[PDB]
């Protein structure tokens, strides 16, 4: 029993969005979606933080494929990671929003750069750790690497949102078309770690 929210970097510089969609396509319909079962919530965040869907809004896996499928890339000049992350653990892990009493709490970030709220990382992940939010980070290196960028100062970020052990919950994805690939790794490990 685990409540999942889906933090997702919409930048602009992330493409095909196809590749995203995709990703939680594969990822969510390996999952058993229900009101006593698995839950997911899914917010995107650029320059500002949107709830695609809460926790409770959908009550079947099937309800939220359609969803999942449907959801459009938002764009942004400026990468709000922290605020994502905030957002989710401060609204989207909320009873209002269909968080359960005592139920397992994951947190998947995609992001395709640094942050320009990085300084708030510190205290906002602290704060995830202290409600007891497991997180899995997932770094996507194509536009970096396209453009010629040193990513290892962004990979460094990504990992230290990553809960412990952060090999385990760090994933170094080389591009956007790469991102499917984790699926079976990444879903294995959210029902597996704590
Ligand atoms: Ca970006
Ligand atoms: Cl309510």
């Amino acid at each position: 029993q685990l409540d999942i929210v889906i933090v997702l970097d919409g930048s602009n510089s992330i493409y095909p969005w196809d590749s995203v969609t995709a990703f939680l396509n594969d990822l969510l319909e390996r999952m058993d979606i229900g009101p006593k079962q698995t839950q997911v919530g899914i917010v995107q965040y650029g320059e500002n933080v949107t709830h695609e869907f809460n926790l409770n809004k959908y009550s079947s896996t099937e309800e939220v494929l359609v969803a999942a499928k449907k959801i459009v890339q938002r764009g942004g000049r400026q990468t709000m990671t922290a605020l994502g992350i905030d957002t989710a653990r401060k609204e989207a892990f909320t009873e209002a929003r269909g968080a359960r009493r005592g139920v397992k709490k994951v947190m998947v970030i995609v992001t395709d750069g640094e942050s320009h709220d990085n300084h708030r990382l510190k205290k906002v992940i602290q704060d995830c750790e202290d409600e007891n939010i497991q997180r899995f980070s997932i770094a996507i290196l194509g536009s970096y690497n396209r453009g010629n960028l040193s990513t290892e100062k962004f990979v460094e970020e990504i990992k230290s949102i990553a809960s412990e052990p952060t090999e385990k919950h760090f994933f170094n994805v080389s591009d956007e078309l790469a991102l499917v690939t984790i699926v079976k790794t990444l879903g294995e490990r959210i029902f597996a770690l704590e």
